[PDB]
């Protein structure tokens, strides 16, 4: 609607920074050389670095010249200018240590949370921004061995329940180093040698290394003790930037980056839009240079009109259309509410009976859960425009019990749904194993944990959930069954939005690079696809082969994109080789395609919690919608480098109020998922989470997915 000024993590820098001369050179690595001789590599292949002072190599280089600042395109002079950032005390580590003078490492149970600060440079106009971004690490204060109680048949299981996030600090190095567990590929078996010969080696190598002195050899042993021989050695590989290392437990502790991820930890790392302003101000007046402003930044966004909030609505039996955003005698009833659909797949036509399951965690307060068991089958009738299981969900022998349960009342049946009700102290592994589990037997399940049964009651009547939670479990059960439970009040100027994203897994006789979700223009999820592909020859994903296998397989289920236009979008930048595969696609099968990168990890902050987008550095950031509930800062989704391909070429387009808009409109497809932090078009988005699914063993019914089945959501 209309106009505001807010306040962002830029502070401007000033110009008398950049570099009298600049000196090119032709070809410890690249990067070092560059960096130690206060410089850039402008060319990865051709070993091309720009450096601020005469290059010091004692190898061989051919000297290409000097060149000026205004000669870089903008990214090498904003890297340029980073670097020339430190050079003025300016970096990571001296800001990281300022921020921790006022926001100091906190501890909980064996973990230590970390403040430090994440910075960039960004080219606004024809002005240079340093971007400080607060971000925390959640190290151990124990050591991996140590966790896991010495013992390995409960090392390997560590390993294996967070190794999507884990990553080791070498805490018995003075390099700190991080290092991130190889595995089995393609399996979540780590890779592992009980071989004493070879943990002794590298335990005695740290020593003779870096503590060959008496006392750093009693210090070494006061802190780590003798070898355990009965450790196995974990093979891992740097987490920096092909080689592979060799760690003890005995000496590393997992470490993990918060973002990018308990309870009492998350209260910490999350931070109101005022505290980060405060922090990156304490810090700012603490900077001792004149080299960069003493204040943020202020930007003028565009607020969002709160009328493109209400395009999306449901409707009951008779003629009341509400937009999603939410007396009567009838009131009174613990009924659930009527949501006529605009659309249920085909597949409900024939389908006979549907089993329904009561999962009940054994672990639960009686009363909880006949609470759950009530809701839950007033739950089931609105579903229709039984068998109760009970046991541990919280131990391996429940969630089998459960599953064997299931599947003696699945054999012959083609579809069931299961209502979980599970205490919270469940893992994310566990609950992901239950879902999983259950859908090889054709069970789609809802889960509902204790926290909104408690918690999210209505006042009216405390038997019954909150009327607001309520319609939203009942969206989230309707969309893992394709059901187009809404209407769409616009119409997208594409044939299809496709999302997709690349994660390589092998399966029974499979080998699948990735995933496609589809979005036809009134905004209805149509088809979920795996993408098959060979056996990769190079260190790289042909796209191009990627990319028409999407083509084909979309025609498997009914759908040509040949002489078709659509939006195409990822999760991330799109990478060159994916540009020439959308070329390659463009061309063969006359497909225009609309790209653009979808960054939701990029560090650029707006300190204000509200609806609203703006244009930074060329990109184009956008706040799809505010935190209501939860305390900390929105996390916009930066749109960048958009283009449009038609017979295999590709023209650099600029991103349009109405290219907002749409991205806008697919975010706000979140599904009824309560609690709101799709940060992704819900194309990309569930692309995403399919690439998940797949290479978690999910089972892949290719007749749900065809529906459009959010089965594995
Ligand atoms: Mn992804």
């Amino acid at each position: 609607s209309m106009k505001a000024i807010v306040v962002i993590n830029l502070v401007k820098i000033n110009k008398k920074i950049i570099p009298d001369k600049i000196y090119v050179y032709r070809l410890y690595s690249i990067y070092r050389l560059a960096y130690e001789n206060v410089g850039i590599v402008i060319d990865p292949e051709n070993l091309i670095i720009a450096t601020t002072k005469e290059l010091e190599y004692e190898g061989e280089f051919i000297p290409e010249g000097e060149i000026s600042f205004s000669e870089l395109r903008n990214d090498y002079q904003s890297k340029l200018v980073l670097r020339l950032l430190k050079e003025n005390g300016i970096g990571e580590y001296e800001l990281s240590k300022l921020l921790r003078k006022f926001r100091k490492p906190k501890t909980f149970g064996d973990y230590k949370v970390i403040p430090s600060v994440e910075m960039s440079v960004i080219k606004h106009d024809e002005d240079f921004y340093l971007v400080i971004h607060i971000i925390h690490q959640i190290q151990s204060m124990k050591t991996l061995w140590e966790l896991v109680n010495k013992d390995p048949k409960e090392l390997e299981e560590f390993l294996m329940t967070h190794k999507e996030n884990l990553m080791l600090k070498d805490i018995a190095s003075p390099l700190k180093t991080v290092y991130k567990p190889c595995f089995e590929e393609y399996t979540k078996k780590p890779k592992l040698d009980h071989n004493q010969e070879i943990v002794k080696y590298w335990y005695n190598y740290h020593i003779e290394r870096y503590w060959n002195t008496p006392e750093a050899k009693l210090e070494f042993y006061r802190k780590f003790g003798q070898v355990d021989l009965k450790q196995p050695a974990i093979l891992a590989k740097f987490a920096s930037k092909n080689y592979k290392i060799y760690l003890l437990p005995q000496l590393v502790v997992p470490t993990y980056n918060a973002e990018q991820l308990a309870k009492e930890i998350l209260e910490y790392t999350k931070l109101m839009p005022e505290e980060r302003k405060e922090l990156l101000e304490n810090i700012l007046a603490e900077v001792d240079s004149d080299i960069i402003d003493k204040s943020l930044s202020e930007i003028e966004v565009e607020k969002i009109a709160q009328e493109l909030e209400n395009k999306i609505r449901v409707r009951d039996d008779k003629g009341n259309s509400v937009p999603i955003s939410q007396l009567l005698w009838t009131n009174y009833s613990r009924k659930y509410p009527v949501i006529l659909p605009y659309e249920v797949p085909e597949k409900f036509r024939k389908i006979r009976e549907i089993p329904m399951f009561i999962i009940l965690d054994s672990g639960l307060l009686a009363d909880i859960q006949n609470f759950a068991t009530n809701e839950f089958r007033e739950l089931v009738k609105s579903m229709y425009y039984e068998k109760v299981i009970t046991e541990d969900l919280n131990s391996d022998k429940g969630i089998i019990e459960v599953v064997e349960q299931v599947s003696s009342f699945m054999k012959g049946k083609e579809l069931g749904l299961a209502f979980i009700a599970a205490r919270n102290k469940l893992s994310s592994e566990k609950f992901e194993e239950i879902k999983r589990r259950l859908f090889n037997l054709n069970v789609i399940s809802q889960v509902v944990n204790e926290d909104t049964l408690k918690n999210k009651r209505d006042k009216y009547d405390r038997n019954r959930l909150d009327l607001f939670v309520r319609h939203n479990l009942l969206f989230q059960v309707l969309s893992k069954l394709g059901v187009k439970y809404y209407v769409l009040d616009y119409r997208f100027n594409y044939d299809y939005i496709i999302g997709i994203d690349v994660a390589p897994m092998k399966r029974s006789e499979g080998y699948i690079g990735g995933s496609a979700v589809m979005f036809d223009s009134q905004g209805y999820i149509r088809k979920i696809v795996p993408i098959k592909i060979g056996e990769q020859r190079g260190e790289s994903v042909d796209m191009n082969e990627f990319f028409k296998e999407m083509v084909d397989k979309f025609k498997e289920f009914n759908i040509k994109l040949d002489n078709k236009k659509i939006l195409l979008l990822r999760d991330g930048r799109i990478t060159n080789n994916e540009e020439e595969g959308l070329k390659y696609i463009s061309e063969m099968f006359d497909i225009e395609v609309v790209t653009m990168d979808v960054i939701k990890n990029h560090p650029v902050r707006a300190f204000a919690n509200m609806k609203m987008y703006f244009n930074l550095g060329g990109a184009i950031y956008l706040i799809p919608h505010k935190l209501k509930q939860a305390k900390g800062t929105p996390i916009p989704i930066k749109l960048a480098k958009k283009r449009i391909i038609k017979n295999g070429k590709v023209e650099k387009q600029s991103i349009t109020r109405q290219d907002v808009l749409d991205i806008f409109i697919l975010t706000r497809l979140n599904y009824g998922s309560i609690s709101a932090d799709m940060r992704l078009p819900a194309p990309v988005h569930y692309a995403h989470k399919f690439a998940n699914a797949i290479r978690n063993e999910w089972k892949i019914k290719e007749e749900f997915l065809a529906e459009g089945f959010l089965y594995f959501v």
